[PDB]
């Protein structure tokens, strides 16, 4: 009789109380700059949707980062721009500095504040127990802010977390998949990386919310404290849910499907089978035990839930005992 509707438990109507211009990015007018102010130095990396370069602003001799966008729909460019401008100045949010366009090829490019070319994926293995809690707390600051601004990132993964370990700085980047949350709106489930897709994306439940980012955050935490990258290692979108079901169990999965009256793809009933909910001790060994604690396992369990409504919010996560020492040390400053 159709899926059961769902609402976010926090920041549900923040966009409703704002002017239309805040979230109606289709009508957003882009403030274009002059690309002659920037000279590219070297390429930093590629991607399906952009190429990233280190560049120099020749007007003030400032180092910047230039993201030349691949050809995508104009509304998607306006969405990333509007979200970056709404979140500008937020805690641990990357700063959009300028928007330029090649006068010949009409190719748009975003100019960001400079950050050291080193992300969370390259640094996790050398991090101590305290470093994991510290940087996870910094990620939660950025997530709680953008959620409070009515925006979900929808692509939380270590590759999108830039870290300057010398200064202990952290920046959340790549907002090309972020969207504004509106209660009752059905979103595209073809988002995020395979290993970080929430169960709602794999069962094709479109009325999701900020809680999607909290699942992806839980996938990062599990891979770091267990040193298993990725943690849920599926061969495809169907097998990705099977890998999750082999850990969280199938009974909670069918209760989740039953609660929201989700029409499960018939290709799943032959491959899901029957699996019990595993204990987190199964993934602990002598090489990751220094990163695993009862607080870490209790915090991880509250993030990786089938029911998106039962996962911790970003604000609830920041108050878990897992961060008690980090919060106390920041108060000492
Ligand atoms: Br700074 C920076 C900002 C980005 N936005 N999307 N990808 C990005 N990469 C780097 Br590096």
């Amino acid at each position: 009789s159709g899926p059961v509707p769902s609402r976010a438990r926090v920041y549900t109507d923040v966009n409703t109380h704002r002017p239309r211009e805040y979230w109606d990015y289709e009508s957003h007018v882009v403030e274009w700059g002059n690309q002659d102010d920037y000279q590219l130095v070297r390429k930093l990396g590629r991607g399906k949707y952009s190429e990233v370069f280190e560049a120099i602003n020749i007007t003030n001799n400032e180092k910047v980062v230039v993201k030349i966008l691949k050809p995508v729909k104009k509304k998607k460019i306006k969405r990333e721009i509007k979200i970056l401008e709404n979140l500008r100045g937020g805690p641990n949010i990357i700063t959009l500095a300028d928007i330029v366009k090649d006068p010949v090829s009409r190719t748009p490019a975003l100019v960001f504040e400079h950050v050291n070319n080193t992300d969370f994926k390259q640094l996790y293995q050398t991090l101590t127990d305290y470093d994991i809690r510290f940087y996870m707390y910094e990620i939660l600051k950025a997530l709680d802010y953008c959620h409070s601004m009515g925006i979900m990132h929808r692509d939380v993964k270590p590759h999108n977390v830039m870290i300057d370990h010398e200064h202990r700085k952290l920046r959340l980047i790549d907002w090309g998949l972020a969207e504004f949350y509106h209660p009752g709106q059905e979103y595209n489930v073809r988002v995020a990386s395979r290993y970080f897709k929430g169960p709602e994306l794999l069962v094709d439940y479109q009325m999701y919310d900020y809680s999607l980012d909290m699942w992806s955050l839980g996938c990062m935490l599990a891979s770091m404290i267990f040193r298993k990258e990725p943690f849920f290692h599926g061969h495809d979108n169907y097998d990705q849910l099977v890998r999750i079901a082999k850990v969280l169990g199938t009974e909670d999965l069918y209760d989740y499907i039953d609660k929201y009256n989700i029409e499960l793809d018939p290709r799943f009933n032959d491959i899901l089978g029957r699996h019990s909910r595993k204990r987190w001790e199964r993934f602990v060994h002598s090489e990751n035990q220094h990163l695993v604690s009862p607080e870490a396992l209790d915090f991880l369990d509250k993030l990786l839930r089938y029911d998106h409504q039962s996962r911790l919010t970003a604000r609830e996560a920041m108050e878990h005992p897992y961060f008690y020492t980090v919060v106390k040390d920041q108060a000492r400053m």
